[PDB]
This record gives structure tokens, C-alpha cells and sequence, in this order.
């Protein structure tokens, strides 16, 4: 009841959710490098977040008798030029999903799989929550171009975001 | 003043760490598609413990004002013999862990680098408990052989290690 | 993210959201004057409702970086027949916002639009207990044809619901 | 507001809702015969799951103002070869509801009836879960093959879930 | 411990108390479609106290080592001239079953079967209650005769007895 | 006991206030569109204070057993230089409203109409509260002048307006 394509398609959008994790990871250890200690945790907590969209993934394959296959992590960036740009590449990278998303629904209607389609529609209303927040970071970050005092204050306000692991 | 040794060989050792997060979260899906809901929990309460060690040396790198490098993740084993053989690859794994843990003590010791031998005792301990774990339910495994009256009764005792993340 | 002819038709139901609320206020002054103020505050309970559902693309708008514009909002009508004549009113009011919102699913589906399609279900969810809520009462005052006894009745039933704001 | 061919499907839903309820207490009553204890209430509390199903579609019609008509429910089946050709015949069935459902949603789609096409967006979700929660039932029935040793532990697992008409 | 014969009976009796649900389902729907959502309810209400009388029957015949065989439930009445006659139609109903535990209780005596007679003691006394119930309420009806007003008391009296499964 | 005069310059009082909730609206989005979401919030709150205003002449006008009647409230303008700018303009927007409140003083005072002249002192204290709340802001939008670092922290300061009705 999931056809050999659609399965593909499933275990490759698991893999680009893994593969998100990892990115924020990495920018997690770009931030902290910088000393931007909010920055660095709010990164972690995202990266926290997409491991549960990988799991959620993993759940409806095997909630329809699929196989979940798991594949190389690519090597991500290890830096960006500035707070700015790592934030525009985050949220380039949320658009990237955004369309696997849409390529993956499509796929659904194409098939009349109605069950992955409908599975589906959590991602898409998730994908605008994703796009909004990192936007919304990403201006401010414009909004606060010369000017370190500001990013000293987004600092803070971003460390409110803990990742839940840890502890 | 941690040489460019000792940093490379922490974050291999960081990206070890990941990868053994990766291969359990492999086995979970082994077992998932097993119908064994214990053992793959079990899995993926370990692969949560392995994003902990692998944090901890994130941690211990910035405090000793390294910068972490994250590298590609290798497309882990899909598939065992049996529940048996994979606990096998899993305690065969615990052990290669252990011998780096040991080359890395090593390493810190010649350089007489008293910090990161130190940071790394919690480690040789930690890998007596993993290793000792995983041999327990090993041996439990051996004892079953013939008898899925016994897997069953093994599955549900491991289904009481469930991990954090999903709440 | 947002087409023009998105944005248009979001800002277009957002603006029929905010006459709603008018129209609501417009009743809620016709029942008032018919001394039924079980009946307005319904209506005031109705318009704080309409309100909030112009909020909701207000916030859809913004979250897909678009631009909110207000418009004009036209003089509702004033005076209606009777009560039962008003709910008329108001179920075919609810029943054209419903078909305002089909077209915007329509146009969604038409360029591909997943986020915006996504986005209405609310809606459409939304207007079917609108109108099903309309509706109860409607029928409630078909029952109650030539008999005041009954709608001094039904007045203290909907002076249960009442607006939340004045607070 | 509902096409009288929409009407007339959803009536039909209804009916095959209220004849899976019937076709479980079949299955309960078949297991109680084999002093299946837990298995029995495992079907008991199914059957009124349906029921529930059932008036979700009842209610889904009076809130489009339309008329439930009943029809008459078949005899079910009185007897299957084993617990595990019972849990055959129900993960069969499930699928069979499941593919009215697509139907239904099809058909929904097809006449542009935006409102029942997100009613029915709940069942495609719902049976899901269902199919799922029949199918790890099955396949422990036959990781039982010959063993009332673990017939004797699913029936005593399945007990937990209950019937709520009792209390 | 129970002859062909009673079990013959006992399982007629149990489809009749199904069908007895059913049928006041169907009224539910009916008052449900005129509006009546008092009356609408108390009948749901019936429906499940109804699925309950099955139940007694049930556990009574594996309490005696029988088998429960289901039968199908018929098509019942889609409408009633008036609330009135659903209501006369009701009690009729309610003789009628009272009738057939009569003849139970009276072919209990004849076989000398102490123990199922001495199961229908309940019944007896259920049913006096039962068609009282009923009673009143189309008493009531008839004092109500030309007055919506007083109909509209009545449903209002009647929301008060709600069904439990929704919950 | 309200002149038709009276009445007409009530009316239009009541529509003046809307026109301001829906003014304060505008520069929501107006804010809300730069990123400001303070800004933003406090806007939205001081709409809803509004709409309390248009409120208190509708329950004047209908306890001197007046009408109301509600006029098309007209576009708001969508864009302002800057914030600065847009304070500006609210705080011309206050004084307007005060001089359209002391027109209706001075109109009952002529009239001798000493309850509507009563009603309006609640408005005359008001609008002082309203003139100076606004200047208070604008003055420290001028002290801010070419300081983003101070337009950040003003921002996070109007955060604790929140409106109440998202909830
Ligand atoms: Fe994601
Ligand atoms: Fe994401
Ligand atoms: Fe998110
Ligand atoms: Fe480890
Ligand atoms: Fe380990
Ligand atoms: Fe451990
Ligand atoms: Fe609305
Ligand atoms: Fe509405
Ligand atoms: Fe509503
Ligand atoms: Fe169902
Ligand atoms: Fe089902
Ligand atoms: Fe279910
Ligand atoms: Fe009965
Ligand atoms: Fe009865
Ligand atoms: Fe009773
Ligand atoms: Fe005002
Ligand atoms: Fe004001
Ligand atoms: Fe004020």
C-alpha cells in the first residue's frame, strides 16, 4: 500500500530532514564559535526539531507497512560569512524543503495515494511556521546591520529557545 | 591550547559518536519493521544517548576554545541475520568505541595534554557501562535462541527504555 | 511566496472578514433597538468572532511575507423585517463567505499554491459550523412564526453567549 | 449544499460504519466462545469506535442541514478458522473501508464540495491508524503460529482497552 | 444447560434489543431533522441504553456455555407524521418488547430453567420502567397538542438526558 | 429626549471612533510589515480600545432611546514616512477627535441637553489620557532619531501592550 516510488520519496525526504538537522548543528557550532551563545542554542533547538520531522516520517512508513532505509548524512557547511548569511542560507534551506514538500504532495495526487497526502498536510503548515520564524530572525539581522549592540540583544532574546536534550 | 592533533582527533571522535546515534537509529528501523517495538525503542533511547556523548565533546572542544568540524555521516547497515546479530554489530561497535576512547587517552597522554585526559576518564568509564550493557541483553539473546516465547518477554522488558526526545 | 493574485485575494477576504464583523454590529443595533438584547449581544459575540477570523489572514498574509492592505469597509444595512428576516440575512451572509473562501481554495489549487490551500481547510471547517450555528437558530424562529412568547424565549437562550470585549 | 448523490454516499458511509461496529461484536462474540477474554473486549471496544464513526457522519449531515436516512444492517460472519483469520478478515476490512473513503473523497473532489472533502479528511488520518493497529495485532498472530503460550499473553496485553458501555 | 430452544430465543431476543437501538437511532435522526435537539438526544440516549439490554443478553449466554449468533438488524421507520406518533410508535414498540420477555419468561417456566427465568427478572422490571418512561413523555405530547410553545419546554426539559458515547 | 440633531452628531461620533480603531489597525500592518511586532501589538491593543469607544456612544444612544446607524468607515491610508511619522499622525489623529468631542460638548451645552453633555466628560478626560499617552511615545521616537538600537528597545518595551483577543 505505498508503491516502490512513493517509498523512495519518503525515505528521501527523511534523509533531507536528518541532513536539516545536521545543518543547524553546524550552525550551532558556528555561532558558538562566534561566542553568540543564544544564536548557538537556538540552533540546537531547531536541530532538535527537525530530528522529530525525521521521526515523524519514520512513523508513517511503518504506520503503512513501508521500510524505513537510511542514507549517507552529507558533510554540511562549516561556516558563513556573518549571522546574516547563515540566516539567509537557513532560510534559503527552508525553502528547499518547502518544495520536497510540494514535489512530495504532488506526488501523492498523482498517485491517489490519499493517506500520504493527507500525512502530508502536517508538513506543509509546519513549512510556514519554518519560513516565518527563520525570516523573522533574518530581518532583524538586516534591520541590525552596523551594529554589534543589537546583536548582542537578539543574542539574548534567542537564548530563551533551549534545546531539550541535554537535561 | 588544544594542539591540531588533539583537535582533529576530538571532533573524529565527535563524529564517531554520531555515527553510532546513526547505526542504532538503523538498528531501531530493523527492529521496527521486525514488529519488535521493545528493541526498537531501546534503539532509539541508545541513539539519543550517542547525540549526548557526541555533545559532550562539542562542549569540551569550545572550552578549550576549539571550533568543532562536522563531517558527513556513512550510510549505516541496513539489515542483520537476526535480533541476535545485531546485538552482536552493536556490542562489535561498543568495543571499537572503547579502542578509540583508549587511542584518544593515549594521544593526551604523549602530549601530556592533563585537560583533555582528564575530560576523557568519564569516557572510559561511560564505555565499561555501554559495553557491559548491551553484553546483558546479548547473552539474554543467546539464552533464547530457539524460542520466540522468550523474545517476546525480551522485547517487552526493553520497551520500559523509551526515549525523551518525541514528548 | 505569495502570488499577486494571492495577495489580492487574501486581502479581498480579509477585508470581507472585518464587513462581517460590520454587518454583525449592524445587527446587534437592529436587535437592540427591538429591545431583544439577548439577540444583540449574540451578534456582538458574532462580530468580535468575525474580527478574529480577519486576524487569522492578517497573520497567513504576513507569515508568507506578504503585505496587509486595508480597504473600505461598506455601511452595512440597517433595519430587516423582522428577527427571522435578519437570520435569512445572515445564513445567505455566511453561505456567499463560504463560497468566497471555495474560490480562494480554487485559486489556490490553480497555481499550485499548497500553503494557501493548506491554510483555508480551516476555513472551510470553520464555515460549516458557522453555518450550521446560523442555521439552528433560523429554524428555531420558523418554529416560532406568529407566537412573541417564543421569541422572548429564544432571547434569553442566546443572551448565554455573550461578547467578550466590554470586559 | 449536499448533491443528492453526495448525500446519498454519505448515508452509505454511515451504514458501512454501523456494519463494522456489527462485524466486530461478530468478532467479539466469536472470540468469547474461545474464553478469548481480552481479544473480546479488544472487539468490543472496536465495535463502538465504529459506532463514533458512525455519528461523525451523522452529525457531519445535519450540519449540512441534510437528512440521515438508515438502512439495514447484514448478518456478519459468525465464525472464522482462527484468532488469526479473524484479524485477516478485519485488516480486510479495513482496507475495504478505507477504499470508500478514497472514494468518497474522490467524489467529493469531482462535484467541488470543498466542505465534505475536509470532513472526510479525518477518516483518511483515522484509517491510518486503523490499519496499522490491525496489522501489528495480526502479525503477532502469526509470530504465534504454534503457541498458545503467546495467544495466551496477546489475549491477556489485548485487555488493557475496554468498552465503555458497561460503566 | 441450555437447550436449542432457549438459545434459539435468547439470541431473538438480543437482535430484537438491537434492533430496538436501532430503531431509536432512526427517531433520533428524525427529531434531529425537525429541529429538535432535545428530543434528538434522549433518543441517542435510549439507543445506547438499548446496545446495554444486548449486552445483559450476551453475558447471560456465555455465562451458560451458549454462542452468541448475530443476526441482521432490519430497516427501520425513516419518519412519523408528528413527535406524538414517534412517540406512540415508541411505546408500541416498548409493549412489544415487553410481550416477547413474557413469552421468554414463560418458556423459561415451562423447561423448568430456573436460571434463565430468574436472568429476566430484570427485564420484567426494566420494562415497567420503560414503557412508563415513554409514557409520560407522550402524555405530554398529547397536552402539548397545539403549541409549539409548550414542544419547545418539553425539548428543553428533555436535553437533560444525554448519551454517553460522544464523550 | 435626543434631538435629532443630537442624534446625527452621536452617530457620527460613534462612526469617527471606528474610523480610529480601523486607523490603528492600518499602522499594525504599517508596523507589523517593517518587523516591528511592539509597535505592532500596541496598535492592534489601541484599535480595540477604539472599538471600546464606538461602544459607549452605542449604549448611550440607546438608553435615550436613540438608533444607531452605522456608515461606510472609509480607507485608511497603508504607508507612513517612518514610525516617527506615523506617531505623528496618530497624534494628529487624537487632537481631531478631541476637537470632534468638544463640538459635541458645546452643541449640548447650546441644546441644554445635560445628559449627553454629562455622558461626554467621560471622553474630554479620555482624550486627555489619549493626546498625552501618544506624545509620550512620539517624543521618544523623536529623542531616537537616527538609533535603530533605540527603536529595538522602544519596540520591546510596547511589547506589554498586548491586545486581548488572540486569546
Ligand atoms: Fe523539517
Ligand atoms: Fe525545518
Ligand atoms: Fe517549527
Ligand atoms: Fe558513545
Ligand atoms: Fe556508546
Ligand atoms: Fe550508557
Ligand atoms: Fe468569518
Ligand atoms: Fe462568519
Ligand atoms: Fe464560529
Ligand atoms: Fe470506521
Ligand atoms: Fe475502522
Ligand atoms: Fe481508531
Ligand atoms: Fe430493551
Ligand atoms: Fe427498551
Ligand atoms: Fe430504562
Ligand atoms: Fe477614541
Ligand atoms: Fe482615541
Ligand atoms: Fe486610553
Amino acid at each position: 500500500m505505498l508503491s516502490e516510488r512513493m517509498l523512495k520519496a519518503l525515505n528521501d525526504q527523511l534523509n533531507r530532514e536528518l541532513y536539516s538537522a545536521y545543518l543547524y548543528f553546524a550552525m550551532a557550532a558556528y555561532f558558538e564559535d562566534l561566542g553568540l551563545e543564544g544564536f548557538a542554542n537556538w540552533m540546537k533547538a531547531q536541530a532538535e526539531e527537525e530530528i522529530g520531522h525525521a521521526l515523524r516520517f519514520y512513523n508513517y512508513i511503518y504506520d503503512r507497512n513501508g521500510r524505513v532505509e537510511l542514507d549517507e548524512i552529507p558533510k554540511p557547511p562549516k561556516e558563513w560569512e556573518s549571522p546574516l548569511k547563515a540566516f539567509e542560507a537557513a532560510y534559503e534551506h527552508e525553502k528547499f524543503i518547502s518544495k520536497s514538500i510540494y514535489e512530495l504532495a504532488a506526488l501523492a495526487e498523482e498517485e491517489k495515494d490519499y493517506s500520504t497526502r493527507a500525512f502530508l498536510e502536517w508538513f506543509i503548515n509546519e513549512q510556514v511556521e519554518e519560513e516565518a520564524s527563520v525570516k523573522k530572525i533574518l530581518d532583524k539581522l538586516k534591520f541590525a546591520k552596523d551594529s554589534p549592540q543589537i546583536l548582542f540583544m537578539l543574542d539574548k532574546e534567542l537564548s530563551a529557545r533551549a534545546p531539550k536534550l541535554p537535561g
